[PDB]
């Protein structure tokens, strides 16, 4: 096999009941990517940054670093994703990002050709129906408690509790009035400080709530402060947004530095760096999810098909934007949340079928 | 432009209902700089020890280091701050709170040459309007938490209570009966031991109070004794005393060894060496106060200019000795604290006019 | 698909080689492989091998072979540890897999990044002149990288043989690796590196322990490389995060195979720290499994495949085995590890479970 | 005063760069420059700038382009990351403050240290005796240091170059730097240094990650400096306060402009750590900025100014643009930058905010 062509769309999805505050995003835009081979056989991927300040990542962004690499990669076996990463990287160095879009849109292609399902080419099922977590907006502490009852009433095996950006004292309120509706629930918490405590205020967190069993994520901007707090915070740590590639998990796992991790797929590069990141963190025992930033059916199905094939008492779950999409692009086999939880598709690939209709023609095609 | 003529003045400052407890003072010996270029136009400084026993500095030292290097920086360009320090090193080693004196006067002199604040030198002014915070004396317990309360209701956002000397569980008397009264109120509580703790009552204070979130200020004399107990606090701890220079916040921040600063203005070396420091700061999300040790309008709005370029969330107020002063060196324009914070002055330089007359006739003059 | 049937095999090269046959429900067959090299090299040995595959066979009929990652923790809740043994069941699923798709081993594990794998000489321990000899010899022949065995004896001849080595490879531009196996207290690798730094060797497991090797790391201006130290992928971890090794000599059988191998491979892609593929000892179905998974390696990364081949009179598979030629060997074309092996050769099984 | 306009500008030199223009409400300029070296040697490149400054731009018009912290802040809220982009909008706004105030770029960042900074020669990569050569003419043209390329093939090849250039150079008082551009496993690094104790180079970013860097820092005895790891404030805050290295090579474009250049200069001096004022590439619009920093660096610490002004033949400003001159650099007379473009020469813009 051999790619033929290579389409990039751009795609509009608006947040129902927005706005969502971690980055506060009231719509985003979605990149989407078509690598189509010399059979006609066709595979799709998707990248969507979650506003332009979650991550060193946007949306024009996405589509130069595509339309700066697609040209070097007509022509190049679909087939073999480590040589495919390997020929990007001397395309273009970093965004992981972008390059995640066109990993993904492989690995579709390769589980169409050979009649497997993507979970089934990174090791296999390990579970039909992986747990999902729902994360929280930041807002009065009164009324995140409420959402979060109501969320663990519909099968939330985990919540994160989103923080930060207003004085810790009102975190701490917001952490305690949760606790107090979901304790004895057997439900699991994250913290998520998304970057912006200061050290000051994640010592204070852990230190006044030693019994509510919370793990703390990404508490402060810099994997530095991280390492410097842990030794005096007796609550677990865990890196979401620090976690930039397979180099750093190696550091942090390695050195001690974290208890877990959040991690998003299209940061870390893809399905054939991700399922290394999975390795290690099962080596080590570390907890952690199979996130994204956000997106429709084509990111939410390669985050469940690599959360399909982590081990149960390590999976964390995995994160979809779905609850907050109107339009799916496949409405019948497409990424649903139903219990807390997400079936795998049970197609060849991802599983999924885009209506490429709904994303309008390419704003780029190469051949 | 070039130096013509430094003049150096002393001047007295007593403290309205002193003492003032840290060094025990009852009244302050302040000295002014002022430049005087070619072209006659005039720029200030100032530098005022807490009494000879808080920093290795004093007012005849002062005086004398400033004699010292003057000879060597007439015809010296005051519109080069940073080529003007090396040319002061290269006179006086050491003496930063001297250097200090020279350095901000340049900068008032540069601001009033280009029609601009000396904030806006600085990279900008972030906020028209800095916090401040009150720092009490040591006292008896209740009588120190009624000052809280007193404090708090002015309007106050930050409290620094000041203790040492005397047994460990007066000290922690105090900061118990302080809370009772200001919690609740979103009131940011700082405990400042002025290098007076050994660690072992260090350790104690720390241990006892979980639940009271005070940052440990400056608790032991050297840093290598704060290097050693901070694995085993679980409260914030800022550095102050032993903040000597920018090689040792490189060494603090760089290490991890603390969690913020309390900075004073003519101990790093002046506004040049300030700059560097609060961008160190912003980089590692480290909170910083931006004060002196003491003294009238010159070095309180050098204090205060750099305080409004501060990143607000990062921002823990400028400390001015105003309302223990009787006689303001400007009338119109001089700084003044207004419910617990600091409006920036207006005009071009540091927008402090002083009454040269107040000062008395220089000590020394050179040409 | 399923697993029916699963067989053990004995056979003599000597070494005692042990074969394992994978039988689907469809009647297609994967095959694996495990040679411990004698049983005092690693905590394995071949009675050893075939206790622990009787172990887990019964535990593993009706599995699906077509799931690397979830066979391996099934085999993990059958028997802690062994991973030699583990090893040849991973790799004749590998080889079923292959088979069933229609694909090469190294396209299952990422793909192929050189159809010709380079590979490396071992000299044996023996007197200085005679192996700076046989090093002149495989350097001809085309191996671009040599390894030289040491250890169990006084030091200065180690010493000896390493000068008259560099002596005769010398410009031919040819890597040279230094293997302790074990062997010297950290008085003799110190030694060894501070009277040598104009040789470029690595010093490869000078020591026994990584804690012997961590501690005389800082002192040795040689890369350090482990080989034996690297029993499973959580001490890979610490060896990378800690900045404790310059490289690997990894054994497909003691990292338990090549689900967990391709890992390793990421791992030190991550941080540019060179690797062999190798194995203790065996014919063309291990050798196979270890040169599909060098084909993936980073060229510039790939310190060598090496195979028993040179050293075995009767290969497996007569049209289609693993062969060194020219210091290299060429990757099978055919799916699975491309290789079918004459099972007459065995004779029938010494254990089979359905 | 506001910003009413912001411009951007693709530009051939090949090399694509991206110049921006700012018009303020009085239509006064100012201009900023970036330009990555080929879209693999950075996190950046020509198409990724371009679609950065169209994200921040429209959030950047009735900004105050006078406070050069304020607007990096507003910057950051606007996208993370993209330092390389931001540096563009960052000197333009010191430009265009410079003609506001009547006053050259180095005197708002603390002022002029020297007039004529020096620069340094980096070769590319190449035969031994031929970079030697390039080496000696350099030499006598008037550079005070001399970088040299290395890495991407055996390294014995790197070794011998850095022998020949040493042959040619020592003894004229010219320093040596040898440049590894991430491309040295940890073995190869070692072996460098170990070989040629006698010759002075510093060693940098010979390895891809800070981790590998520091892996190796004690085991090596020449000085390490950092170029492409010094990725922002934070991590070289890191690498002084730790002592992970002895000098920088910095970009001005990494670091995401002269706001951020000149706090990474007053860490270095602090600690006696010394550098280099560098980019990736472009013409008179960032050369000139890069000289403006290196103008205010203490001189014993000041390891140069590249530019790549030689490889460029068509200068923006004819009369004042940079230029290189018996191997220093003038800095320009004028207010702001100094620098006034032809605008004819980029034509329209490909894209403009109002
Ligand atoms: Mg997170
Ligand atoms: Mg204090
Ligand atoms: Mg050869
Ligand atoms: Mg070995
Ligand atoms: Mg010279
Ligand atoms: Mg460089």
């Amino acid at each position: 096999m051999k790619i033929a062509e290579i389409h990039v769309y751009a795609h509009d999805l608006p947040v129902k009941d927005g706005p969502y505050t971690i980055s506060t995003v009231w719509s985003l835009q979605t990149t989407l990517v078509k690598i189509v081979a010399d059979s006609g056989l066709a595979g799709w991927g998707e990248t969507c940054p979650v506003g332009p300040t979650y991550a060193p990542s946007h949306a024009l962004g996405a589509r130069a670093a595509l339309a700066e690499m697609a040209p070097g990669l007509i022509g190049a076996n679909p087939l073999q994703p480590l040589v495919l990463r390997r020929r990007m990287d001397g395309l273009l160095c970093g965004h992981n990002y972008a390059k995640a879009a066109i990993d993904i849109a492989a690995y579709d292609l390769m589980g169409k050709h050979y009649g497997v399902r993507v979970a089934d080419l990174l090791g296999g099922v390990a579970a039909e129906r992986v747990p999902s977590y729902y994360a929280t907006g930041i807002g009065q502490p009164d009324e995140i408690a409420r959402i979060a009852a109501e969320k663990v009433a519909e099968g939330f095996p985990r919540l994160q509790i989103k923080i930060g950006g207003r004085p810790v004292e009102i975190d701490i309120e917001t952490v305690r009035k949760v606790w107090e509706r979901i304790r004895g629930t057997g439900t699991r918490l994250a913290v998520d400080g998304n970057r912006s405590l200061p050290s000051r205020d994640a010592l204070r967190l852990s230190r006044e709530c030693p019994e509510i069993p919370f793990v703390l994520e990404q508490p402060c901007n810099t994997l530095e402060e991280i390492a410097a707090i842990r030794g005096r915070v007796q609550h677990g740590i865990y890196l979401d947004e620090s976690g930039e590639d397979l180099s750093t998990v190696i550091r942090a796992a390695g050195q001690g530095l974290c208890d877990g991790f959040g991690m998003k797929l299209t940061r870390i590069g893809g399905l054939q760096q991700m399922a290394a990141f999975r390795d290690i963190c099962e080596a080590r025992a570390l907890p952690h999810s199979c996130d994204d930033a956000w997106g429709g059916d084509i990111i939410a199905a390669a985050c469940t098909h690599i959360g399909a094939t982590v081990q149960p008492r390590l999976n964390e779950g995995v994160w979809v934007a779905q609850p907050y999409i109107a339009q799916p692009y496949d409405e019948e086999n497409g990424i649903r949340i139903a219990g807390g939880h997400i079936d795998l598709p049970k197609g060849p690939g991802l599983g999924i079928t885009p209506d490429e209709s709904l994303f309008g023609p390419p704003v780029a095609s190469f051949s």
